[PDB]
């Protein structure tokens, strides 16, 4: 008898920047018209959540983060039609209202209802459903999945296969889809081409997978943490190199081993230097570089337009260019059909309450993707 | 009678920066192995030529500029097979050696024998054929066409139709091709799309032509010089706007008149502010911005990677992505077949000796393209 009533559960709240998550008792208000309340089951730790912690990604505080999750619908608000109580769903970091210029554009996914452009830390109606210590807590990416119970908007949640292993498919909510899509959709890696992926975390590795599926001949993985090279090779990388083992700049290294540069480069870290390096390593006359990593807020790049005049294409994308609510269930369907494996990405599992340990694991470089089970 | 002997003629020499061309007598050495000596007939004044004069584009001085021309082959050096004495030809500012990684890549045109990346001011063998005041004069883009006679490398000259009107087709050597190609090949303007073209010079207007040819629904021409608007509209622009007539940034203006941005934006001026505004005016989620205009040397752009993260493609090209030796004769064939008209581009004609007047016309904005006849 929770429907229509305020739920009292636990969530990881971030009260201040650069501090540990505080597991506290919060209050989830029941879903409003066209909103959905979800009981979380599993949530992965993505670099993006870390960025907000470090103040790298600006978003209102206090807030409950988390965005790469999967759970069960507890209760539906007035007017919901796409999902109902008991449904296995994956909340979406980028929604699909289906009524905006972009949603109606078959080749784009950055819906206007997104809370990325101008982070408000609220649901689409401009209000919050969270309270903790008699104070309203903000939402994150409209979904806030670092909670046992979360109220999202109907267009920011996809109904998925009822037989879906929620502890694995949560990764399709952000990580896997982003990396894989970046290579398939965005870059459109062509068969026999040479690729370079900077960053071997969950998203980067997925990107190598995408490059492999796309039929790339050479897939060079780049990372300062050599302990990630094993997984890289496993997932499709033909060779892994470390920037620190070289005297010359990494881009000059990549150009040397590839006759002037790769056909496609990806930056899946979130740093300006590596974004410049990635762009610089693709051939000046035919290269395509894709920015996947999210850089620190307000830091700007300094670039010479001649880098593009010669013949390069520089582009970016969120969620790998997949229209969220529409493609997510399709990707889940593909997973259940043995199209791809997510096991390699998952290295650690921990109960939600040990959330801070998951972030420690990320900072140490021992983990790729850690799943928090509620 | 001139074959194998040094020819003495007149050329427009630039001895110093920010100074007038000095019409002096020069010595053109006969063509060496795989070289072609051409008697010029007509040459157009392109903004790139002006850039070198102002020191905005760095290249070795003293130098003989000119790169958008047409003439007749006077003689060929040992081993030439592609052209011969008496043939109408167009020298190529970007050669097509046909033996480099890029010449072999059917989708790229920036051949390695180009003298843009690391300007030497010499022919491909690293030497020069020009002497003036008993001093070695440098070449420009390997063709140096502001001279009655010039020696170029075989791979930097294309044989064209014998009936080709040289006083018009010279624009196909740089101006027209660059603008048209940017719209067709590079950007790949789609039918029913909305474009924005910054810069209504000969190159920008050709871009507009390309957009109309590609099937764009809306074509917004931007320029500070309103006297260009008539030609812009004549060539295909649906509307013309001047940045100076508004209070807010031109990109904010364009985004407002196009529901958030254009599908394709083109910068054909050569300034950092317009390159940033052009990128900004295309839709954040589906926009494609092409850099056509060459910015001042060493000046760097300051840009937030987030502008691409949302879903924008940024790219650039030289010669509109056309493989020079290959495509040039094809475009000439297209012209002879009435596929397109060049007349509109040509606003003034002057004899070679009055070269400085041409640059005066440019600086005043009364001219689009001025053709110097030898
Ligand atoms: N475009 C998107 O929609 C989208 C989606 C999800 C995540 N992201 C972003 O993608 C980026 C990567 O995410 P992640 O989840 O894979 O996180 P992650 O922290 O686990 O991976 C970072 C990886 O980069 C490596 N690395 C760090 N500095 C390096 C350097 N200087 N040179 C080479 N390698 C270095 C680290 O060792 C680690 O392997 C982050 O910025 C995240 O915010 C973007
Ligand atoms: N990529 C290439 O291969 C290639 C080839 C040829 C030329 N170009 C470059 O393209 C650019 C255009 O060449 P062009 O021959 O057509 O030059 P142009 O001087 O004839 O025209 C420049 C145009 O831009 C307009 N303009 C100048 N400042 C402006 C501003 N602040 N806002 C709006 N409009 C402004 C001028 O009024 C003029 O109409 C130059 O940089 C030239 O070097 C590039
Ligand atoms: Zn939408
Ligand atoms: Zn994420
Ligand atoms: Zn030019
Ligand atoms: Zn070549």
């Amino acid at each position: 008898s929770t429907a229509g009533k305020v739920i009292k559960c636990k969530a990881a709240v971030l009260w201040e920047l650069k501090k540990p998550f505080s597991i506290e008792e919060v209050e989830v208000a029941p879903p409003k018209a066209h909103e959905v309340r979800i009981k979380m089951v599993a949530v992965g730790i993505c670099g993006t959540d870390d960025h907000v912690v470090s103040g790298t990604m600006v978003t209102p505080l206090p807030v409950i983060l988390g965005h790469e999750a999967a759970g069960i619908v507890e209760s539906v608000g007035e007017g919901v039609t796409t999902v109902k109580p008991g449904d296995k769903v994956i909340p979406l970091a980028i929604p699909q209202c289906g009524k905006c210029r972009i949603c109606k554009n078959p080749e784009s996914n950055y819906c206007l209802k997104n809370d990325v452009s101008n982070p408000q830390g609220t649901l689409q109606d401009g209000t919050s459903r969270f309270t903790c210590r008699r104070k309203p807590i903000h939402h994150f990416l409209g979904i806030s999945t670092f909670s046992q119970y979360t109220v999202v908007d109907e267009n920011a949640v996809a109904k998925i296969d009822a037989a879906s292993p929620l502890e694995k498919v949560c990764l399709i909510g952000c990580g896997f889809s982003t990396g894989y899509g970046s290579a398939v959709n965005v870059a459109k890696v062509t068969p026999g081409s040479t690729c370079a992926v900077f960053g071997l975390g969950g998203v980067g590795l997925s990107a190598i997978m995408g490059c492999k599926a796309a039929g790339a001949a050479r897939i060079i993985a780049v990372d300062i943490n050599k302990d990630k090279f094993a997984k890289a090779k496993e997932l499709g990388a033909t060779e892994c190199i470390n920037p620190q083992d070289y005297k010359k700049p990494i881009q000059e290294v990549l150009k040397e081993m590839t006759d002037g540069g790769v056909d496609f480069s990806f930056e899946v870290i979130g740093r300006l230097d590596t974004m410049m390096a990635s762009l610089l390593c693709c051939h000046e006359a035919c290269g395509t570089s894709v920015i996947v990593g999210v850089p620190p807020d307000s830091q700007n790049l300094s670039m010479n337009p001649m880098l593009l005049l010669t013949g390069r294409t520089w582009k970016g994308a969120i969620l790998g260019g997949f229209k969220s609510k529409e493609c997510v269930p399709k990707l889940v369907a593909d997973f259940m059909a043995k199209k791809f494996s997510l096991d390699a990405l998952i290295t650690h599992v921990l109960p939600f309450e040990k959330i801070n340990e998951g972030f420690d694991l990320l900072h140490s470089g021992k983990s790729i993707r850690t799943i928090l089970m509620f």
